């Protein structure tokens, strides 16, 4: 009579069809996080709910009532700034914390000419709050993230309470605009900012992830360690680079495969799994196999202990359900 | 044989499924009495696409096009780029065009007015040798298929002899003229409109670009091919959504992307014979209708000559019926 969780994760989700829930990139690796991490945005639990502010999809990021500004007395070829307060996203029915799709990363301040490291970047524009019309001189790539102190003392924050949702173009716009209210419109699939062509570490690192009050953390349980799902994500320093680039492979991480997030958002799985258990799947390769476990908070784990080495899924054969297990029982790692 | 029944389920048409052209949330079914064709990001029941795109929305990239702009003043110019169809040597699916390049004929424009019914995406020109984006060229670009580039652009819907072209709809900081030059554009597009008002559903059938071998969806008796409609952003009013005072803008695709993905992962060639549709029943708050899927991957409704969009807001459930003759009229009680 109870719903089964076994179909939440299936072979295509990790062999090329499944995309991650932060970057919408094709999942190709598992990144262990021995230090633990938290994530709420676009992350669902087994009770049908999210602590975040985003639906399980990638469309656009829009807010009608922020403050657009720029520095100096000449609007030509400036960096465009925009911000609103967290809690002001009144048109988002999920949560007013931030616009649906706004990235859960702390802002990396920059004034140029260098490009910030490890920023979430999306393409978009400022727009006219009354008419909807885009300000055509403001289209650019913008870093988006959470901060305090805008506009004058911008500092990263990872707590949504009292934060500001900020945007700043990483390159000059044709003509900046200074207007409050003004709208922001940015496409919801992002790229990673880098200072030059070289790839950087997997992005976001745990200490950049923004969460709302009450978001549960993923902590190690014995030798079981939480994992993120890694995809190869485009970067600003070399937009051609993909897997295997001579300039380095850039990984972006998410807490869940989006198909899992979607399944959790469609049905309540509370009956499927007791708190303190994991539901376990086996990932089989030619050389061996490994188990990953899903907790009631929606986080995945592997039996990798202190390791931070990315697990490559290029040679993954299939995913098979194993069943529910105590979270303390060590997940097999036989690669 | 594996059954087609699981290809189309309730979430695919009640909010989770996005269309295979715009990646928008499907909220309507648009009948096309005259029939239409689509190959890009469209799969059939024999595991085949005739298009050039994988069943996902990532980015559009080509390393070896020609960037240019009109005149000898690079400041605040409209940026142009093209390459030939057939030159997408790094796309394993097909070298016709880069993966994700939209299957729409280009709408020419000189500015400053914005073209009607163009596919628009955000991106930039980039350096073919280093990979570095040309940061003065970031903009919204209209992409589509044409001939005659760069100086005499003619829309085309035939990939044979075509060019894949891009032109910024608004001025860039500084244009570039280089060959080779790369194009990088994000794959989820928006619709260009001349002003705030919504236009007709986009693309209309006569704008859809196809390759050799692509089959057409023709009406079978009173059964008419449909597209799947989503509310897609438009350049003239980026805040408009469903119900806007400025009109609701629909973008259409030939399939729900969950269907495309299912057809790409398993072969359904024994599950259905030419001449048959696989039928599901769509139950609404008030009434119901049948939808049929043909072996060529096109969907149908029993709506005859009607052009009126079917609103899915009150759709409750999708339930499989099974294979039925395509000549039997699909029920429509809405």
């Amino acid at each position: 009579d109870s719903i089964s969780p076994a179909g939440l994760l299936t072979t295509p989700d990790l062999t090329g069809v499944g995309n991650d829930n932060r970057w919408n990139g094709q999942i190709v690796g598992l990144q262990p996080v021995p230090g633990g991490f938290s994530t709420c945005n676009r992350h669902w639990n087994l009770n049908g709910s999210t602590y975040g502010w985003s639906s399980p999809r990638f469309a656009d990021i829009d807010h009608r009532k922020g403050s657009a500004s720029y520095t100096g007395s000449n609007a030509t070829n400036v960096l465009q700034f925009w911000y609103a307060n967290a809690g002001s996203a009144i048109d988002n029915p999920i949560s007013q914390v931030a616009p649906d799709g706004f990235p859960d990363m702390s802002f990396v301040p920059f004034n140029g000419p260098g490009i910030p490291a490890a920023g979430w970047v999306g393409f978009g524009a400022i727009w006219n709050s009354n008419s909807g019309a885009p300000n055509v001189t403001t289209v650019q790539a913008y870093e988006l993230g959470f901060a305090t102190g805008a506009p004058g003392n911008l500092q990263p924050t990872t707590n949504t309470s009292g934060a500001q949702t900020v945007a700043k173009s990483i390159y000059a716009v044709v003509t900046g605009t200074a207007q409050n209210p003004a709208g922001l419109f940015v496409m919801a699939s992002g790229i990673i900012s880098t200072p030059n062509a070289s790839a950087i570490t997997y992005t976001p690192q745990p200490d950049r992830i923004v969460t709302t009050p009450g978001t549960p953390a993923a902590a190690p349980v014995g030798k079981n360690t939480p994992i993120m799902f890694a995809s190869v994500v485009r970067r600003t320093g070399d937009v051609n680079a993909t897997a295997g680039s001579v300039n380095g492979t850039q990984y972006g991480t998410g807490s869940q495969p989006l198909p899992v997030t979607i399944g959790l958002s469609l049905n309540n799985y509370s009956s499927a799994l007791m708190p303190g258990q994991f539901f376990v799947w086996q990932l089989t390769f030619a050389s061996g196999f490994m188990e990953i476990g899903l907790s009631v908070d929606g986080y995945f784990y592997a039996g990798t202990g202190a390791s931070t080495t990315l697990i490559d899924l290029t040679e993954l054969i299939d995913v098979r359900p194993v069943g529910p297990r105590p979270s303390k029982s060590t997940l097999v790692f036989n690669l």
